[PDB]
């Protein structure tokens, strides 16, 4: 077996460098003669399990220009020797949370990025599908700017009916990104949650900045709070959870703070399209269709350039031992054999 720095096992793949977190790496592509990174996975607790086999069956069905596409899977021929699983994706060279560590965006690359989250997005939930971790460190940059979503790991099947939970029910994607509802009453299994994070993402890219870095569950929704203002009497009447808008009418009231105060060199399209995406209320929340069509976006809107799913799922995929995983996870790459 090749060693990268342990065990990096890869035939068509030969040139090979280290990068990050199982481990990850760049290698040459013999056949396309390209540069792609490879993920070696090594996950058979039932955690990992689940992750990996629903991030496969997500990847393996979607086909879209702003989704990273899984172009190959290595494994052993048999589940008996099947240890690690190798995912082959194509190279990029960055990804928009590096970017924003050292580069200032120009407006034209601010409404370009958002275009192609929205438009890979568009897919997403047009399959029913909710990605659920969408922040920066998970749109993946080219050198042109081609922009591509990863990281299917907390992706779900959207399921708005059984969407309703408790007051500070644990949450498992990244604090800073989670629409104000997940800490209220949501379990987000809504589509309304990832439009929130775009609104996060969109804040971010205004001002290399998160806009609502909270150090905690609460004070996460503080931060929030801190920009928007008080919840409306009519968006608390939608909280029928009573520990969650007791908690709310507990607050000392806060005014609004107004997107032209904390972002006075934005286009104001860009602030009308945040304001829609950072709404309190998920019902009132713009809809993907929607920011696509807004006017910030006039430059690039072309719908029947901006692909919906052939196949989506229909159906939420249920939880399963570990063997039946391992075997769910073999059956799914065996088109790579």
């Amino acid at each position: 077996a090749a060693a990268a720095a342990q065990v990096f096992d890869v035939p068509r793949y030969t040139n090979l460098s280290y990068i990050g977190e199982g481990m990850v790496c760049s290698a040459y592509d013999n056949l396309n003669k390209v540069r792609v990174a490879i993920k070696k996975i090594s996950p058979f607790h039932q955690t990992y399990c689940q992750r990996t086999l629903r991030e496969i069956k997500i990847l393996l069905r979607f086909r879209h220009e702003n989704i990273i596409g899984i172009n190959d899977i290595i494994r052993a021929p048999t589940i008996e020797q099947m240890k690690d699983v190798y995912i082959v994706q194509d190279l990029m060279e960055t990804d928009l949370y590096k970017l924003l560590k050292t580069q200032h965006l120009s407006n034209d690359h601010i409404c370009y990025f958002l275009y192609q989250i929205l438009r890979g997005l568009k897919y997403i939930h047009s399959a029913n599908v909710l990605h659920r971790d969408l922040k920066p460190s998970n749109l993946l940059l080219n050198t042109t700017c081609d922009l591509k979503i990863c990281d299917f790991g907390l992706a779900r099947v959207a399921d708005p009916d059984h969407d309703h939970t408790g007051f500070l029910t644990e949450y498992v994607a990244t604090r800073w990104y989670r629409a104000p509802e997940i800490m209220l009453n949501s379990k987000g299994y809504t589509k309304s949650i990832d439009i929130w994070s775009v609104g996060c993402i969109l804040a971010e890219m205004l001002s290399n900045r998160p806009i609502f870095p909270g150090t905690d569950h609460l004070d996460q929704l503080n931060h929030i709070l801190g920009i928007l203002g008080s919840p409306s009497q009519e968006d608390l009447n939608c909280i029928i959870n009573l520990k969650a808008r007791n908690y709310l009418l507990s607050l000392p009231h806060k005014n609004k703070v107004p997107w032209n105060r904390l972002f006075p060199n934005a286009d104001s399209k860009a602030l009308d399209l945040l304001d829609k995406m950072l709404t309190f209320n998920p019902h009132k929340r713009i809809e993907v269709e929607q920011a696509l069509a807004h006017p910030y976006l006039e430059q690039y809107y072309d719908p029947s350039d901006e692909p919906i799913a052939e196949a989506p799922f229909k159906f939420d995929m249920e939880l399963l031992p570990k063997e039946k995983l391992k075997e769910l996870i073999f059956e799914e790459t065996a088109r790579f054999q």
